[PDB]
């Protein structure tokens, strides 16, 4: 316990400001990205333990991005965000290296709850 680097990977604007302000006051230094390529760049200059991959990006599937994250360090918690039902490679995704897979529309309460339950942060 002694760090809090998060990386929000996504292109659609809007949610990037929700996870930012929320993880901003809560006490988390999250960043912003888009193409998996960038997510890796910041992951190498920051090496965050929480990586959010949005499969709703208009370009490619982050599925491969994760494979690269775990390959670097199996001790890297990387969450995902896609359909909240049709499990398309979501059940196996975690098996490789993905805590859980949120979806949209999601609730800032369930997001700050799981994250706060995963990584430890100044509380009380």
């Amino acid at each position: 316990m002694m760090n809090e680097k998060i990386l929000i990977v996504d292109d659609q604007y809007g949610i990037r400001i929700l996870l930012n302000e929320v993880f901003n006051k809560e006490g988390y230094q999250t960043f912003q990205a888009a193409n998996g390529l960038q997510a890796l760049d910041i992951v190498t200059k920051e090496r965050p333990d929480l990586v959010l991959l949005d499969m709703k990006i208009p370009g490619m599937d982050g599925i491969e991005i994760l494979k690269r994250m775990k390959v670097i360090d199996e001790n890297i918690r990387v969450i995902i965000m896609t359909a909240y039902g049709e499990l398309d490679m979501i059940q196996e995704s975690k098996e490789l290296g993905a805590l859980t897979h949120f979806a949209k529309p999601f609730d800032i309460d369930e997001i700050r709850d799981a994250v706060k339950k995963y990584l430890p942060l100044k509380s009380n």
